[PDB]
């Protein structure tokens, strides 16, 4: 039994190491200790001080340099007896305070124990290095074990949800939270791994796992926060039959950050797939697609970074191609996929310049021709569609002649639409393959793009961060609000506790209905024919400045507004919001591509599930309305499941192992509600059954007995 055998890999990598006689002496000491701030300005840097005396309301303790200070007992953060250091579930701590919780995660992390319970949910602190705890033999150990029978692990909460699904006949969800780079995506993959192994009886299982490298190659990119940042969110339904065997899966994908295809900030990359193609293509792929190196392509040569530390793009391309094979994409489908990737790189190299008059011309047609060739479209039709698109003016049909900037933006709009529709097509193709059985039950794993702050935050960052704020609201509603409403509806002598975490004011600012929040005002300005980015920001300032406590009109800029999110204030730059929200694409460009000789390109443009834009009145649904609809669908789905939460925690902002930064971590423990979440578990009454069915508590409700 590896659990009990101190020499096992399980003990070695998932259990706290045996302490020594030196540590035993320290563990039986009668001394008592306190966590204090050497520097009072610096509330998250703590040292340990010995308590040397006390009065009825105070402690005097020594400082590290030896001096002595005094603190009111009411303000004191006591250090737990050290026997608690490394404890597996923090609800067991005698003293529950910020530096003690952090210290416990510190002890575990220092020994590469990244998983720790904090009551009913799991905390996972990213190691930023590989740790051998996800092998088949680890899986085998966890299979079927109750949570208190085994060490903290993502496998354990996965097993717990899987047994609840069987035992209760109820759909489950695993909600993995965290800011960008914290570990959501990696933990999500472990959940799927685990569920596929323990509920497996095996092609379908391979196809479920091989979905991932395809989605990541096209949907992930290096940002300044994560070398493998998810730029789309997803909810993965793992499907089971009444017997509990896996019977299929379905991937709900959420809006992709398609602006990254045409622009990346300094040090960032475009989507991985562009680098994988250029590094891994054969000699004949490269010639047939007219490819060169990333440096030759405007969409890859602007950020100054074309490589990621520790990643071989040609190796990843082999893995993406093998995943495509396993999932079932044909050889011609694959070649079409790569033609669309190459063609986008060619479109980006088109250089418009100013003609005799205001209208643009194309004097060098090399990149236009190369694109047209791989796309299987007519280069004259394409050129005309870029620079002289036809529109209605009243009912008249009028050929425009766009200037360089407008031609360039239309070219960029076409590229983003090609790439976003290709992505949707990939997901649709994958799903039809995994759609093999009607499900009896599902466990849904949610992996959103995590909370993110850049030097410049745009409309995509606001939607990301709102998603994160809603997810945090959901944790709060499940841990605190619904928990206490149950106590109240049952009358068990409970005084309501204000846990002081309420995202509602920030949610209403962003998405409120009356008064209108930011998104409703954005939609308003989006169908107002005279609107500009500047009238938009003036309208936000007029509604919220010095009226809404979560909004700030900054004095240092006329083009930014601040939103105080649960995870910190973010300043958003309003430039391009109206164009991003309307997401226009000239119809003459669609007509050009509907005519493509390529079977995949033709689907992207003729298949209404892919090509069609929904309507509202006589305007295309805006991106904000599409955002809202996706989020409201997710929230509706989660409400039909029993949720389990895993809070991923980033150790620092440099993507380095062995470097836990106190301020970085504590900010997350605070805005995640981790200590509040531990307290509700300690102070409350987690279990309750309609009557039927030594010691003390225990509580009798109007229809249930509740026990702590
Ligand atoms: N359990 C883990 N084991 C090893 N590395 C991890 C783990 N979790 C995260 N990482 C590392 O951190 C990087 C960012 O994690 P990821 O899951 O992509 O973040 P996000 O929360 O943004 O999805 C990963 O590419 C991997 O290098
Ligand atoms: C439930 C839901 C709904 C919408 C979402 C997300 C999740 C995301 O995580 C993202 O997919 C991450 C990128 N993003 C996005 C991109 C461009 C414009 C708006 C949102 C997102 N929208
Ligand atoms: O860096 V992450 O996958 O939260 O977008
Ligand atoms: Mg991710």
């Amino acid at each position: 039994n590896p659990i009990h055998d101190r020499t096992s890999d399980y003990h070695k990598y998932l259990k706290v190491k045996q302490g020594d006689s030196d540590l035993f002496k320290l563990t039986v000491s009668d001394k008592r200790y306190i966590w204090y701030n050497p520097d009072p300005k610096e509330r998250d840097s703590y040292e340990c001080g010995e308590i040397v005396s006390e009065t009825s309301d105070s402690f005097t303790f020594k400082t590290v340099d030896g001096q002595d200070r005094q603190v009111k007992k009411d303000d004191a953060n006591q250090r737990n007896p050290i026997k608690f250091d490394g404890v597996e579930d923090m609800s067991e701590l005698s003293y529950l305070n910020e530096p003690a919780v952090f210290h416990n995660l510190r002890v575990r992390y220092n020994q590469d124990l990244i998983y720790t319970y904090s009551g009913l949910f799991l905390v996972a602190v990213n190691p930023f290095k590989r740790i051998p705890i996800y092998t088949q033999e680890m899986v085998d150990i966890f299979k079927g074990r109750r949570r208190n029978e085994v060490a903290p692990h993502i496998f354990a909460i996965s097993d717990v949800a899987y047994r609840s699904m069987l035992d209760d006949r109820q759909n489950q969800s695993l909600l993995i939270t965290g800011e960008s780079g914290a570990g959501k995506t990696e933990n999500t993959k472990k959940v799927i791994q685990y569920l596929a192994s323990v509920a497996g009886r095996g092609v379908l299982e391979q196809q479920i796992l091989q979905a991932n490298p395809i989605l990541e190659a096209f949907g992930n990119a290096k940002t300044t926060r994560n070398n493998n940042a998810s730029r789309f969110g997803k909810f993965i339904e793992i499907q089971f039959n009444s017997a509990g065997f896996i019977s299929g899966a379905s991937i709900q994908s959420y809006l992709l950050e398609k602006s990254r295809v045409v622009f990346q900030s300094e040090t960032e990359r475009n989507y991985h797939i562009f680098y994988q193609l250029l590094a891994g293509a054969t000699a004949e792929e490269k010639k047939a697609l007219h490819l060169a190196g990333p440096e030759s392509f405007n969409y890859l040569n602007q950020s100054g970074c074309v490589d990621i530390k520790g990643v071989s793009d040609s190796e990843e391309f082999k893995i993406t191609r093998q995943a495509m094979d396993i999932v079932g994409f044909s050889q011609e489908e694959q070649m079409s996929i790569f033609k669309i990737i190459a063609g986008i790189l060619h479109l980006g190299n088109i250089k418009f310049e100013k003609g005799a008059g205001e209208g643009a011309v194309l004097k060098d047609k090399t990149a236009l021709n190369a694109a047209s060739t791989v796309f299987g479209v007519n280069p004259s039709v394409l050129e005309k569609a870029l620079m002289e698109p036809r529109i209605l003016a009243g009912r008249d049909l009028v050929a425009q002649h766009l200037n360089v900037e407008k031609s360039s933006s239309s070219r960029d709009a076409l590229v983003k639409a090609l790439y976003g529709r290709l992505f949707l097509w990939l997901v649709k193709k994958i799903n039809n393959v995994l759609c093999q059985e009607r499900k009896a039950y599902f466990i849904g794993v949610l992996d959103i793009s995590g909370f993110e702050i850049f030097k410049v935050n745009s409309f995509e960052q606001l939607c990301i961060n709102y998603t994160n704020e809603k997810l945090q609201q959901f944790f709060n509603h499940h841990m605190f609000k619904l928990e206490q409403e149950e106590y109240l509806k049952e009358k068990i002598n409970w005084t309501f506790i204000d846990f002081g975490l309420d995202s509602q004011a920030t949610i209403d600012l962003i998405d409120g209905r009356q008064p209108p929040g930011i998104l409703a005002l954005l939609d308003e300005q989006s169908v107002f024919p005279n609107a500009t980015d500047n009238t938009l920001i003036t309208k936000l300032h007029s509604h919220f400045s010095k009226k809404n406590a979560k909004y700030e009109e900054p004095r240092f800029s006329k083009t930014e507004f601040g939103v105080t999110h649960y995870a910190g204030q973010v300043m958003y730059e309003i430039q391009d919001w109206l164009e991003k929200n309307k997401d226009p694409l000239q119809q003459d460009l669609e007509l050009c591509f509907k005519d493509s000789s390529d079977n995949v390109v033709t689907k992207l443009f003729n298949d209404p599930n892919i090509a069609s834009r929904a309507k509202k009145g006589a305007n295309f649904i805006t991106v904000a309305a599409q955002y809202k609809e996706q989020l409201a669908s997710l929230m509706a789905t989660l409400e039909t499941t029993n949720p389990h939460f895993v809070r991923c925690i980033i150790p620092n902002n440099k993507q380095l192992p062995a470097k836990l930064e106190d301020k970085v971590v504590l900010d997350q423990l605070r805005c995640n509600g981790v200590l509040e979440g531990i307290r509700i578990t300690r102070k409350g009454f987690p279990n309750r059954i309609i009557y039927a069915d030594d010691p003390e508590q225990y509580r009798f409700g109007i229809t249930k007995i509740f026990f702590r």
